[PDB]
């Protein structure tokens, strides 16, 4: 019982994580108000 | 009796002792007030 025994460390050492994909290619964000979403792409290929 | 001794310079002879460890990693010091010491570390692993 005579073992008060304070500590002096709270080491987390938890992760090695940095996305860089929400920062290098996905810089622009667009909020929604509609349930459905369209994303079209017109191709160019002539005779 | 008749000696007539003259003393010249002396030597030093100290160690080649430099910590490099009480100065690089152990920079922070604490005293005690308890007997035992804990060292806790939380395993940070989210799901």
């Amino acid at each position: 019982m005579y073992t008060t025994a304070q500590l002096l460390a709270a080491n987390e050492q938890k992760f090695k994580f940095d996305p860089l994909f929400l920062r290098l290619f996905f810089r622009e964000s667009y909020p929604f108000t509609t349930e459905k979403v369209y994303l079209s792409q017109i191709p160019g290929l002539v005779n």
